[PDB]
DNA sequence: CTAGAACGTGTTCTAA
DNA sequence: TTAGAACACGTTCTAG
């Protein structure tokens, strides 16, 4: 709505990142987010209804900041598998850059329960599509989506395996480019 | 001890009742305890978080399913019919007890490091029954991996139904989908 | 909106 | 082991 509830909203939203960045998702707490945020705790919970939703849009906003430095890039390779190998790389990249943040959003983004659906259905989207017009360089056909569908699923598990130590960065790029190569 | 083994399985148990009649918001420590008659300490005794507890629930049930289906896993005459098998049957498990269902896959998706073991006996089950579906017997390399991948999509897929963001309809026939991309 | 008190549940502590 | 008080943080409530 308006330009001072915009500029709130934003404020809000950069607090949780620079905290999650100092401190993972354990830090990420309501009375923290809110203090540096400068807004009182029940303002806070009328922009965000819970720490998941503030995650969740956080990781919605990050997203859609990448798709647009993406645009480009994504297109720059000559054939779909490159293309594709590209763009998971690049978001593999951004999300190794600072890994407490991407541990609060991302474990906030898996442990979202139906009441956050909208806000998880936007960075599903997101994240499929950056992939569908990568591979496809520009509109994706129907294969091409759902192709590019199964790779986000072999990317958020990884990075789930990732965060939890039970991976290390390079057994991550041997399974994403093992997935590739077999749907290409 | 028996008494150590007697107990384990009193805990589990109480938390599996309670998540099917309530799901993840429903397991609470002290209702765990009170119900497995134990006390919290000796709770966090046998299982230092409710994720711990929970995700250890979890990799008992898919321990005791993958024994439940060592035949018919490998009955299909082909590798794709196998794998659809093994798929939809793990399916129709998770969707028989929607709420057990959310506790256990919610934790286990949630779990940090601290529970890193826990999480990978769970994935290494899922993993091995899949593989062993669409090979029946020892898979090779390729079929592993093609295993781990459908695992991926079976959990992100199962979790959208969680979430209501798909029906059951949508995510057999994204499964359907990948297991044919793949094989 | 603001500042916080109050409350529930996961986790830890104290005491027998 | 037990029983249960104490404490922190997510979330809701009371007041101004």
């Amino acid at each position: 709505g308006s330009e001072a509830q915009r500029e709130r909203r934003k404020r809000i939203l950069d607090a949780t990142m620079a905290i999650a960045s100092k401190g993972g998702y354990e830090a990420v707490q309501m009375r923290a987010v809110a203090d540096r945020a400068d807004v009182a705790v029940g303002t806070l919970y009328r922009y965000f209804p819970s720490k998941v939703h503030l995650l969740v849009s956080a990781l919605g906003r990050e997203f859609s900041r990448i798709d647009a430095k993406t645009d480009r890039s994504a297109v720059a390779g000559a054939t779909p598998f490159q293309r594709l190998n590209f763009m998971v790389g690049k978001l593999n990249r951004a999300m190794q850059r600072n890994p407490l943040l991407t541990e609060a959003m991302t474990r906030a983004y898996v442990f979202a329960d139906a009441s956050a659906a909208s806000e998880v259905d936007q960075v599903e989207k997101l994240i499929d599509s950056m992939f569908a017009r990568a591979m496809a360089n520009g509109e994706p056909t129907e294969d091409q989506y759902h192709i590019a569908r199964v790779i986000s699923d072999v990317w958020l598990s990884n990075l789930l395996a990732w965060l939890t130590r039970r991976a290390s960065a390079t057994d991550v790029s041997k399974r994403l480019d093992l997935a590739v190569r077999l749907l290409i």
